[PDB]
């Protein structure tokens, strides 16, 4: 590890830094790359020195080009750890993605999965430069020459951000609302989340819609991502799953939203709303019973705890109702036995979970791939981190999409999940910048 | 007769009002009873007013706190009619089982059964519920009470699903092709379809299971029964043998299949990839041909006719190759005839049928039982309706399971049929509720 710089330079915040540094180094040479900020932290992973395709039907992985294909069956979870273990050499940190139809092998829907469906995409990286407050280092000196460059030339200034229209409603959410309350009146399920994608009609400068974004959000992490072919940018609200080296297992369940930053006022009176509307504290309250039967699974009994209960989240253009359940990590269960128990995040899938799962295979647009998955990293040293992919923009195949969803009960009513959405959405669309 | 409600309240489907009501009035009061869904009407038929046992050594017809017992021999059909009628009193539906062993007699293979083998479990009903979209009525005046307020409490929750491996092969599957294959190369038989059991390890909530796999399926007939000391639930995706009241004997043979539900594209390919394979096309027209020369047996020859050829029939976790034979029920013939002539389906058992029944009786577990038999119902009009049974479940004597198959021919691998089997399972394995 190598000291690049004592402190940030004026005029760099790590965002800015991380972002910029993204733009001018992996982009540039055409590197796969990762941002993870994590508790002040920003890890920029450059380069994939190796890499885990898992699929539905095989899994790959690539060392500077050279395939190994392999087979896997039984649990994602157990073949991802294993190839995860194999590519970090016992030394280097794992980077990546999860998506949501890795959640369907535990509820035994993965009959519903399509041939060649990704499930993960993780890699080791060639370098990592580390980003905070502190100062900024790299592990390996070759990149102080362009680090030191971008630093000294400065920083770019981000252009004026483009207009996206969040009421059209190509893909029914209205509709597929309507739907899912009546399967729930016809006792199918408790709960669902449906989303709506927003198509952005250009393509999309994502470094610098990160560091727009990321000024104007307050997460619990934040990514950007070029990986598998897919560009990924995000405001995480909450983790779906950390395991600490120590053993100590996390969750946090966010469930109930309101508006926010609309100004003091308007935002304490939808605070004051949220934090006394039975509606949204017993499905808060029910969440965080799900979250804690999930989490039994692989933690000690005695161990197990509510911290932070049920108080508000500030998230930027929303805020939530969270909790915070966590455990001690049992004998003979691993940090992926952890995850697999709790994905997807119950918050963001529906109650109870293999009949929510079931019915947002059937009513969103399908395959949700990334949306309401995983950004993960994996440590050497045992150690787990998977934000819980939402507030986020996405770049796949020639197309470029937000999305966002909200929970439906029986009493819901389309125009209200809708309008849900378009605040959910107010996380990114504002801030993004057209790729010239 | 007697209607209770013109027009169900929202948030109930008939099914799951049938299922319900299982639930709550026969399974309450230890009654013999059986569901049939057949074109968006449900019978629920409750409490043996009258029984006929068929077994492979005798017939019983039971009512009254009598027992007459009657002998017969060579072939069960003309006995089975004969008492059908006695306890129909000419005015009473009758519904029930009809077992895969039931076929062995047509091919003088009854020398393999065990002496006392049940055959058939039918029975007249005490009452009689109808249910379809737009109403609920019933047979009996002393249960429009106990129907009302079920209706006005609300359909249940289904309880969230279980379990169930799918992975391991304890009865040799896999071998089991093997020693087929090679019967099959060396000029034995063409084809055989060859099933395996899987053993669920709990007992089932058969109510609340037939409801939510009744969600997630799409077939030709559904039932849920508890009779003659078995419990059964399924979405048939075929009739064997269909009498109607003007003399049309149909039967439907559906063989060569893909995965279906898994999204549009997948489907799609899947489709073509079914509609185009010359393996797949060549078994499916030796299969219609088959079924005409058993009709032939019992209708008039310028009658007999195919509709529907060759069409693709979807049936949730699979679709299929389907046709309709369909001719005039010849003079002197009767709806049993034409079951038997028709028994047990082609398409379940294999080419030329007498090898493929015996091929069965040796090399898949045994009975069969109720799997690749019937579930029927016969009304005093000379109707018949025999739902093939496949996508079932079963339980009986300690004991509960699926079971599922696939055709085997010269070049069928042993991967790619427990494959198959796997994705038919996939109709009901992740829908299946533990009884608590």
């Amino acid at each position: 590890w190598v000291s690049v710089q004592e402190g940030l330079p004026d005029g760099f915040a790590p965002a800015d830094l991380a972002g910029a540094l993204a733009q001018e180094i992996p982009e540039r040479h055409g590197d796969e790359y990762l941002i993870y900020e994590r508790d002040g932290e920003w890890v920029l992973a450059i380069g994939a020195r190796a890499s885990v395709e898992l699929d539905s039907d095989g899994l790959r992985i690539v060392r500077d080009g050279t395939i190994e294909k392999r087979d896997w069956s039984g649990h994602p979870g157990a073949a991802l750890e294993q190839a995860v273990n194999e590519i970090s050499d016992g030394t280097h940190r794992v980077f990546g993605w999860v998506a949501f139809e890795f959640g369907t092998y535990r509820f035994n829907l993965q009959h519903r999965l399509a041939p060649g469906t990704p499930l993960a995409r993780v890699f080791a990286p060639r370098a990592e430069v580390v980003i905070t407050a502190d100062g900024v280092s790299v592990s390996d000196e070759s990149y102080v020459e362009d680090i030191s460059r971008l630093i000294e030339q400065g920083v770019p200034a981000i252009p004026a951000p483009a207009s996206i229209d969040l009421a059209p409603d190509p893909s029914d959410y209205r509709g597929r609302v309507g739907i899912a309350t009546a399967e729930i009146r016809s006792g199918l399920y408790h709960k669902v989340i449906l989303s709506r994608r927003v198509e952005v009609p250009f393509a999309m400068d994502f470094p610098s819609t990160y560091r727009l974004g990321r000024h104007n959000n307050t997460p619990v992490r934040s990514f950007l991502l070029r990986l598998g072919g897919i560009r990924a940018l995000g405001y995480s609200p909450e983790l779906v799953t950390a395991v600490e080296a120590d053993g100590t297992v996390v969750t946090q369940p966010l469930a109930g939203t309101r508006a926010f930053g609309r100004g003091e006022d308007a935002d304490r009176v939808a605070r004051d709303d949220l934090e006394s509307n039975a509606k949204e504290i017993v499905e808060h309250a029910i969440s965080v019973r799900s979250s804690l039967a999930e989490i039994a699974e692989v933690v000690d009994p005695s161990s197990t705890k509510v911290t932070d209960f049920m108080t508000v989240r500030e998230r930027g253009s929303v805020q939530h109702l969270g909790s915070t359940v966590s455990g001690e990590l049992s004998a003979g269960m691993t940090r992926m036995d952890a995850l697999e128990a709790l994905f997807p995040a119950v918050t963001a899938s529906g109650i109870p979970k293999a009949e929510g799962v079931d019915a947002i295979l059937r009513l969103d647009d399908h395959p949700r791939g990334l949306y309401s998955g995983a950004v993960v990293m994996l440590s050497p040293n045992g150690g787990l981190d998977a934000a819980l992919t939402l507030r986020s923009a996405y770049e796949q195949d020639g197309h470029t999409w937000l999305r966002a969803g909200a929970g439906i009960i029986e009493a819901s009513t389309p125009e209200r999940e809708f309008e849900e959405t378009c605040e959910k959405l107010g996380s990114i669309a504002p801030y993004v910048i057209k790729r010239e």
